[PDB]
């Protein structure tokens, strides 16, 4: 029973709250959260997103260039990505920060084997600026390096319990491709097939109510099971 | 009778309209009186605040340790800084930004040299990430920056008229000595990014950014807004 | 016809159906790009690598994957400084970007820079793919493509285009189960609108053609 | 025996006789490294890319440009042995002239002298990290800043069975590159030629064993 | 009492020896004192002065630009950095020397995250190139790497004893009260950088013999700013 | 004569000029007898060495890393590339300093290519550094990839005399250097010339004038040409 290394995807909402900015109240119980699992032995890497800032999307169909807008939009991840560091420094964990965009002064660049041995070595690893590339996504960006840190479990971190039937049943246990045949919202489309393609299962679970994260991570039945 | 190269301080209000975030009906109006005064021959480098992200002295009271809630501001910067350089692409000017926090993906670092040369090229620079350091500000970079590239004058641009003898609710001020400042304890900048002016006699420029055609008046040498000087 | 192309090489283009280095073939090929360059289009290129290694048979050979993309990616940058000597001896001017930053053997990938480059009419060889395992060289010419904002994606194969259809819209090679490009890079290309033309490169004369805006090959286009 | 061993790997041994990479030579490559490494010797390796060329000097590429693809060569080659070796058993770190990163550590002596005294082996990639040197140079070098007690030269091929540096050049003998060979005879670096794909013959080799044929 | 990680300030007169260029007598005692500290366990990072080669405003005094000279003045600090940290090794101490001005291949830029990691390490980190910008001093860029590094104080260090009122030595002093009585201890800005933060200043002579040990000990030597 | 392309090699201890640091009372007058050059309608490209930044074997005794102890030369010249970018400025002549290593901030990066594009714009171009090699090598290697027509050794004596402690000879070849002994440059500096046809020119710099007379081909000096 049990996942030995993670990937956690942490969506905007885990640090504005849902509405724009930082929410300090909310990466606070994030971090308490992380912080629990980490003190059980579980090796736990996290994929930062930004949609409490700019999403690349959203400003280009304003009027925005998308290039640019996406860059804005990486940028902001990163300014997440050194506020979950600060919040799980006060609650005793070690930290880590990767960019995929190299800014040496801010945190060390994108280098995966060295990423794989901090969190041997204990330390929680950040992944910041998403995969650094204009036209992606930071859910794909979980399923990436998920893949290549050889982590056994995406873990999309939500504040619903799991995978309902429409927005109703919540479904526990489901095929990749029964997501798919059910029209379902579990992540990216493009990122739910570098998934599904590689066989990487996803837990789809409500990261804020206490010690749920835990709980997924000793194997209990908890969320919504993506496995193929 | 005349500012040939000039720096221009753009706080976070000129991006974030007030509020927190991006209102883009701000930037656009920057973005199109900074062109205005492209087209009439004036050398134009923008110093980029971020107050419409976060600030590291009010992070660091809420908790947060000081130096990476600068940085997290200092990141701030540069998305304003692509904003910028958005809108002022689209009024047709052309942009070189520079982050003093070193992304080559991004933008070019700062070398001051070529900062210099872009705008003999005719193109704006955009001088994002602050100075690259904690426990500094963007005034304190607006003072710098005009100092190592040359410019004539610091324009601290504000969405009032100038500095006023006393708040609001009524005696505006059209020119005044660095020491008149100190002595009378009007806010043009920050202690310490007025303190590099005067110890350098850089002159600075308040004046309200935002009504249509006010920076061309003032960089033409109209005798507009606050001017502080010697 | 089109200003900023990117025109995707596989390892077809250097290793020519065998393994490793065919100069004849990479010499036809910086032979031809030289023809559109004189024809002032900017053209990016994108380098792929089965002419050594392929991530995923390496997998299957026994191999672990990501020790083997990276083998792959590493690959290009051999193909891509094949093209660059052969370019420069056909007298273009070159820049290669890699995704995989190593400084000395390339500049990094700076991609407002290599968009200055187009403008100044150079030629910007991308290597490394997209510099992350799990992905195709497909997808990065997408993502290249997109991010240097050029009109089209040039597929070249040495057949000329695919069965032949000449102009096919983005939902019917999905409808009719057609081959073009990898189907995690077609979609990016689906999704954001960006066209591909699948066309011969190895006749004379076909590329310049076809940035000039002839009827040449297959072109999806939505 | 010898305490202290570089290991430098030809093309020849990866794409086999022809061109590429060829699983079964790379795979009996590292199961004699593997119960090398097990015998108590530190070994560090460095790695060759001829198997990724022909035709090369024919083409007229530059050779600063030319010789940057055969350094990337050897860097297929190292992640390729890296791979076989972990598979039995071997821990490795990969170390390349050229810095990159993302793909290995950086070259740093001191720190690839940590590696073997943890028991890890070393694989140089990137040959010196310049154009104009060779392989069998950047052996002599890292040999010597490794602080190795041997050169040796895996070949395939099997009698002289001890010659000496001052010895060999007065015949039409080359043993390796002539700039790595004044290298290694002006520092005092022994060189031992031997068939590595013999099977055992290099556990023998670092034992003290007749085998091959040694330059002192 | 005691200090736990610390920021030194050496000025030129710290390597010129008082004239210019370089003093080998004088580094190596200084060398001395630092190695010895760093055995007790202390984390210590050095700034480091440029006065024995050129001072921005001094050339400029001369006719030459300030931003260039400046610059001058920069490369003859990490000049002074590489002579702290030849003679830091010979003493059989570990070194890492961040340039502000990035050169690669004479230091590492600078990374502060792994600045504080090399002092964790137990080694001294050596900060060239002053802050990297024209119009600051080294006594800046003490306040504000200091401030950054995390560390708990900042050691001034001088020839003389420590700061006086023209006899009459000061032990300790609050940050308001230099400013009320006109005391030197620093730059003006390096000061008010210092101040506005509430980090301590300790000035004190670092050439005789076993001093820093002692200040950093908590030992009441020098002169201590402090609110 | 009349020479088209130059490369100026400076020793640093010039600069400091009576003893360690920087004279600018004379940095001051060679830029502006560099500026008559160049507004006469040479191209001029300079490189620069460090030894005034030091006192004479102060590093070779002091004991420092050879590696490091060679960057620090390499730093003082380009203080002393500065030092020569402002005044030459002052005296109204675009300039260009490159630096072998990579210093974005300070100045830019060394290409040959775009050095020879900067001389052909009417600009100064200055080298600075160059580990284990000379100034006097860097010099012969900077002339060489620039297209230089000659090398102009600037040094404290009038030129080459025959005996050393007689008589400064005007004009030698380059294998009756190496044949008679004489104090040219140094070893590699001068088989780098010689071995590539490259011209020398030893002329005493702290009289005014000289560098002028050197360009436009007054038989000043010691002419060192195969
Ligand atoms: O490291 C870098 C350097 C530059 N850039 C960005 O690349 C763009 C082109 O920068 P370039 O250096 O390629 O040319 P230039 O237009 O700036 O100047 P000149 O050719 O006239 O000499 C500029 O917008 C720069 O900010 C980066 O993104 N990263
Ligand atoms: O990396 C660099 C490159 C260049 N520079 C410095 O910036 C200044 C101008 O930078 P540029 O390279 O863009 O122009 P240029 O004057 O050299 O020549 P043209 O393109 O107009 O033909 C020059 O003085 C150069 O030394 C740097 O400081 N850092
Ligand atoms: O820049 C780098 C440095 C290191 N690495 C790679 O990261 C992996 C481990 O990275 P580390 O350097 O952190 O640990 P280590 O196991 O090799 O050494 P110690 O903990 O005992 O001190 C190694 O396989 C190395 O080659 C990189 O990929 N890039
Ligand atoms: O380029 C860089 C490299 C590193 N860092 C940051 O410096 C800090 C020090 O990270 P280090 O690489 O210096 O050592 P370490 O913490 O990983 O400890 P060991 O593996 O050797 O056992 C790290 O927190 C890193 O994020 C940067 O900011 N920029
Ligand atoms: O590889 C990446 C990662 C992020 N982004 C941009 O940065 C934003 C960060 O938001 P994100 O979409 O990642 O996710 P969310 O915050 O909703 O989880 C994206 O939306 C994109 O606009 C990008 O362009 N590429
Ligand atoms: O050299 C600099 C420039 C800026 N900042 C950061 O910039 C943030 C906000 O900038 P600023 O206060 O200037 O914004 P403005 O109010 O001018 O919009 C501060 O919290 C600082 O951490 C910094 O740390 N160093
Ligand atoms: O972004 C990239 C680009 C390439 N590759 C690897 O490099 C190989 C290059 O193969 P590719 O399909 O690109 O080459 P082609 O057949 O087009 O020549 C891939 O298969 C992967 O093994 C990768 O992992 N990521
Ligand atoms: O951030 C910095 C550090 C140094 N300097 C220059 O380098 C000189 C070094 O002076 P410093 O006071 O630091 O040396 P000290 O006097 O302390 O010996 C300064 O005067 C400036 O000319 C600078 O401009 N910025």
């Amino acid at each position: 029973s049990g996942y030995s290394r993670v990937l956690l995807k942490l969506g905007g909402e885990m640090f504005g709250g849902g509405q724009v900015g930082l929410d300090p109240d909310v990466v606070a119980q994030v971090a308490r959260q992380i912080a629990d699992v980490v003190r059980g032995g579980v090796q736990i890497a996290v994929v930062i997103g930004g949609g409490n800032f700019f999403r690349g999307a959203q400003l280009q169909q304003l009027g925005m260039e998308r290039t640019r807008s996406d860059y804005m939009g990486m940028l902001g991840t990163v300014m997440n990505s050194l506020a979950l560091q600060d919040f799980l420094e006060k609650e005793g964990i070690v930290t880590r920060v990767q960019t995929a965009i190299t800014m040496g002064q801010v945190a060390e660049p994108y280098l995966p084997l060295r990423a794989v041995r901090h969190l041997e070595k204990g330390r929680v690893v950040i992944f910041g600026a998403g995969m650094g590339l204009p036209y992606f996504s930071t859910d794909t960006t979980a399923a990436q390096r998920a893949l290549e840190i050889g982590a056994d479990v995406v873990l999309m971190a939500k504040a619903v319990d799991g995978v309902f039937a429409e927005d109703a049943e919540l479904l526990t246990a489901v095929s990749h491709r029964e997501v798919l045949d059910r029209g379902l919202r579990v992540a990216d489309a493009t990122a739910f097939s570098l998934c599904m393609d590689n066989g990487m299962p996803i837990l789809v679970f409500n990261l804020l109510t206490d010690g749920n994260i835990a709980r997924a991570v000793r194997g209990e039945k908890i969320g919504t099971l993506v496995t193929t």
